[PDB]
């Protein structure tokens, strides 16, 4: 399983559950200064933004997804910008 999606119709809380395959040395850019950049994004947008280290299916992170409309498209805005910088698309 990856990239995740959403099967069901409910709010974005699930229908927006992005599982994104972030390339490790991308996650470290990701979070740019080291970390705080994502946080900045991921509470400002409010989006459950949360780096996984163990990633699950994918030998690189993976980023999971979730909250609002507005929110998770902020979240996933950053999340296109480096993963798109880093594996393409």
């Amino acid at each position: 399983i990856s990239s995740q999606l959403g099967p069901i119709h409910p709010p974005p809380r699930t229908s927006m559950t992005e599982e994104y395959r972030v390339p490790d040395g991308m996650v470290g850019l990701i979070i740019g200064r080291g970390g705080e950049q994502i946080n900045k994004i991921q509470q400002d947008s409010g989006c459950k933004v949360q780096i996984s280290p163990d990633s699950g299916g994918l030998p690189e992170r993976s980023v999971s997804l979730t909250g609002a409309p507005e929110s998770v498209q902020k979240a996933k805005m950053m999340l296109d910008d480096i993963v798109s910088r880093g594996r393409g698309g």
